[PDB]
């Protein structure tokens, strides 16, 4: 699924991360937009053989079970195929754990690249929610 970027905010606001410690709901949006294009189904084959799954790129090592260690990390504690969802809900959820890990949303690449410093709030510009 490919979001639109209202419909987005409007999905990521249900799931309450509006302001979720402290980062608003454009800061969110403006990750999605530069980490996945808004596409559910985006991943991205990095080099070093782990995968960023979803809407949100997260990557495999730590937050998800890709199959290849079971009893390993899966700090999100979901199997990377639920982060390809056309439903957020996984993604979300394992979001606000990383957000929360300690280098808030600067552990997300395109955000710090994009995004930070910026003022996010054009993000839910028109989406009047």
């Amino acid at each position: 699924k490919v979001f639109g970027r209202c419909e987005l905010a409007a999905a990521m606001k249900r799931h309450g991360l509006d302001n979720y410690r402290g980062y608003s709901l454009g800061n969110w949006v403006c990750a999605a937009k530069f980490e996945s294009n808004f596409n559910t189904q985006a991943t991205n084959r990095n080099t070093d053989g782990s995968t960023d799954y979803g809407i949100l790129q997260i990557n495999s090592r730590w937050w998800c079970n890709d199959g290849r260690t079971p009893g390993s990390r899966n700090l999100c504690n979901i199997p990377c195929s639920a982060l390809l969802s056309s439903d957020i809900t996984a993604s979300v959820n394992c979001a606000k754990k990383i957000v929360s890990d300690g280098n808030g949303m600067n552990a997300w690449v395109a955000w710090r690249n994009r995004c930070k410093g910026t003022d996010v709030q054009a993000w839910i510009r028109g989406c009047r929610l």
